[PDB]
Parts: structure tokens; sequence; C-alpha cells
């Protein structure tokens, strides 16, 4: 039986604050027809401005992943897009009453729960996948992000913080591992060493122990502890999954990041897209060879 596109079964609402802007924001997820993709929509503006969640619309990547259209921004899409990718949602509208997606608890957990509580709806159209046919890598200094052919979906990531809290590598093959259980609850994180500079630039205004792992010099400040023994590298993997979903289709292949971030993730997407001989679009009317 054919693998079909999926949208949301029902409308989903959530409230929160932007990690970086600190502004209160109302979020609304709505079903969308086949071949819509994920589309963000600023409903605080008149007319409403819609920005497709696609690599070509990525603006700055200095802190989070940001979408731009003219003068209009949608900040910090990566954790919600990761939740969307992890649940295989092809088509959806994401309405926002402000320029930044709410941070929630810092992870994708709340989004995957809200989505699954509403339910998913299968649609009468073949789901399209992007299959990696040949290796594609981008580098900058010692940082590196790579796509590798792989009959499945696998994300591996390595970070290199010289910090006592870290004393940092994980590979997740999603044919054996649940995104929901092992990745989705990984919270974003930041350092007291950086926060005075960030706040002076009006960044991370909404960040606190309520929505992030806050790492001091000599300890984590959150009194409740880590959700995963390797929560930090698992959050980087979460980030990559949402960043990679800006291809606009589920990936058949492997991502490897070494000290990568949103900027290098998007550069890898742009290199992949331009190298047409490195990938092809496939559907599964007969699912017997599907990974
Ligand atoms: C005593 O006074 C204070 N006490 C506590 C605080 C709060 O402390 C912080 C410090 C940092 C953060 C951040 C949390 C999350 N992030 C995004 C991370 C990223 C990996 C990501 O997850 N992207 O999706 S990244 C680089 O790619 O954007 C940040 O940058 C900073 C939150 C609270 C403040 C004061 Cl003043
Ligand atoms: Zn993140």
């Amino acid at each position: 039986s054919m693998i079909k596109q999926r949208t949301l079964k029902n409308i989903i609402r959530a409230t929160g604050v932007g990690l970086h802007s600190g502004e209160k924001v109302y979020l609304t997820l709505k079903p969308a027809p086949v071949d819509t993709g994920i589309v963000f929509c600023r409903t605080d503006l008149d007319p409403v401005v819609e920005i497709p969640a696609r690599a070509e619309n990525v603006g700055e990547t200095t802190m989070s992943t940001t979408l731009v259209k003219g003068d209009v921004k949608v900040d910090t899409v990566e954790h919600l897009l990761s939740a969307m990718a992890g649940l295989g949602i092809d088509n959806a509208y994401v309405e926002l009453s402000a320029s930044e997606v709410p941070i929630m608890d810092g992870s994708a957990g709340p989004f995957v729960f809200l989505i699954q509580s509403a339910g998913l709806q299968e649609q009468e159209a073949a789901k399209k996948f992007i299959r990696i046919k040949r290796e594609v890598s981008v580098e900058e200094g010692d940082k590196r992000a790579v796509f590798v052919p792989f009959d499945g979906f696998k994300v591996s990531f390595e970070i290199d913080f010289d910090h006592p809290v870290f004393r940092q590598q994980a590979s997740v093959d999603f044919s054996s591992t649940s995104f929901v259980k092992e990745v989705s609850r990984a919270r974003t994180f930041g350092f007291m060493r950086d926060i005075e500079y960030l706040r002076s630039q009006n960044l991370a205004l909404g960040g606190s122990v309520e929505n992030a792992i806050v790492v001091d010099e000599n300890r984590v400040l959150n009194e409740d502890g880590l959700r995963y023994e390797d929560e930090f590298v698992k959050h980087k993997i979460l980030d990559a999954i949402g960043d990679l979903y800006l291809l606009g289709n589920s990936l058949i292949g492997e991502f490897r990041g070494f000290k990568s971030g949103h900027a290098l993730n998007n550069q890898l997407l742009r290199t992949l897209i331009a190298d047409k001989d490195a990938w092809e679009v496939v559907t599964f009317e007969d699912a017997r060879t599907a990974p």
C-alpha cells in the first residue's frame, strides 16, 4: 500500500514566548492540502505574510534558523520543524501572532504532543522523499556537515565543548530508534559565560531554566537535572532534523554534523539542492522496498 502525504487532523493552538525576543506569541497549526509543505504565516500583519518553510527562504542563521520574506521574519523555526519532520507531517499552516515561534520547554516534546493529541490525517497523494545518491559535504574551519547515501534515515552529531559539564557524540538510526522517545524531549541549552553578551544584543531574552539547560561554569543551574544522559548532543540532533526539513521533503539518507550549527546546516542544504546529480525525488506506490 502506497505511502501517502499527511496533514493535521485538527486545529492546534499553543501559547508561549520567543526564546530570543521574549515576546508572548500565539501559535496555531492548521491542516493544509496536498503538496503545500509547511507554511509559516504572520497573522499579526495585514495583509498576512506567508513564508514557505523552505531553504530558499532562510534568512539569517546567526542564532537560530530564521525565515525571511522582504521585511518580515519568522525566528526560531527549528524545534517545531523538527517535531513536524519527526511525525512525518507533509502539509500544514503555522500561524504566529509574533515574529518568533514559542520556545515551550526548549524541546520538541510539547509540539509532538500537541500534534499527536490533535491527530494526523492521511491524504490522497504519494509522499515524496529526497534520496541522497552521492555524498555532499560543506566545511568551514574544522566544522563539517555531510549528506551520505543511506537506505533509511540516520543523523549523527559530534560536539566539542571544552567545558567541565561535558568532561558528546551520538548516532540515531530512526529505523531502530524512536524520534519521540529518544530525541524529541532534548532541550536547547546555553551558557552563563555568553548570556550577558547575548542579553546586551537583545538575544535570548526569553531564555531561562524554565525552557533551557542553563550551564554555569561549575554546574548546570537547572535543579531538576537532565532528561537524557547525553541531552546536549541529542538537542543538536533535534536541531539538525528541523533544519534539514527545510528541504521540503523527508530525507532518505544520513546526516553527519561535526560542530555544525544552523548556518552550516543551511549551507549544506543549498549545496545539496544545487548539486542535482546528488539526489532524486522518489515515491512509494509499492512500499516493499521502503526503508
Ligand atoms: C543570573 O542572571 C541570569 N540567569 C540566568 C539566565 C538564563 O541563562 C540562559 C543562558 C542561555 C540561554 C540560551 C538557551 C538556548 N539558546 C539557543 C541554543 C542553540 C544550540 C539552539 O538550540 N538552536 O536551535 S543555538 C546556539 O543554535 O541557537 C541560546 O543561544 C541561549 C538561556 C538562558 C540569564 C541571566 Cl542574565
Ligand atoms: Zn535548538
